[PDB]
């Protein structure tokens, strides 16, 4: 039981995201202005997937201004106001150095919480952080921010995003 819906991107078909807002269900994919070399979002059918079949790899060419501005977004979360929930995902990358913070945050922006700059390795981790619906919402969102300078060059891999009770 997860409160996201396709975690694991196997509900979308491999290839190319190009409808970012909603060609991956579940997810809200985007790219701010800002960013000159836009990345390049694919779900991926590969051996690797710690989950399934498949992953979704953001490839970073050039960044913004802030980090949001390359960002996957799991959304709708359904949450009850009041419960404490445990994120856990698993990330790696094609080379070393990569950084995401791993969020989540109410249709509002206010963040409940967050991973903030985690060091990506090229070996599947998994990254888990607990937080706590604060305010009375239900349905929420989880921001990952890719658009880190240190990025550039890189391939981000991400797979089996999981919000419990
Ligand atoms: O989808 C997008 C949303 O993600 C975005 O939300 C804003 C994201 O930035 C938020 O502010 C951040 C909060 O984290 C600060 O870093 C803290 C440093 O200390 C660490 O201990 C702690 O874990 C970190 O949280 C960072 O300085 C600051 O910039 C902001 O509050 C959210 O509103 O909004 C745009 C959406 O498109
Ligand atoms: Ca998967
Ligand atoms: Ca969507």
């Amino acid at each position: 039981l997860v409160a996201n819906i396709n975690g694991g991107f196997e509900s979308t078909p491999a290839g190319v995201v190009t409808d970012l807002a909603e060609g991956v269900e579940g997810w809200d994919l985007n790219v701010g202005s800002s960013v000159t070399n836009p990345p390049v979002f694919e779900v991926l059918e590969t051996s690797d997937a710690p989950e399934g079949n498949k992953v979704l790899a953001v490839t970073v060419n050039g960044v913004g201004n802030n980090p949001f501005n390359i960002q996957a977004t799991a959304l709708p979360v359904n949450v009850r106001p009041g419960v404490t929930y445990t994120y856990t995902i698993r990330a790696r990358a094609e080379q070393d150095g990569a950084v995401v913070s791993f969020t989540v945050g109410n249709q509002s922006l206010d963040e409940y919480g967050r991973l903030h700059h985690q060091q990506i390795t090229t070996e599947w981790q998994p990254f888990t952080f607990e937080f706590t619906v604060s305010d009375q919402e239900t349905v929420i969102r989880a921001p990952i921010h890719f658009g880190y300078a240190a990025n550039v060059g890189n391939t981000i891999y991400i797979d089996g995003l999981a919000i419990v009770d």
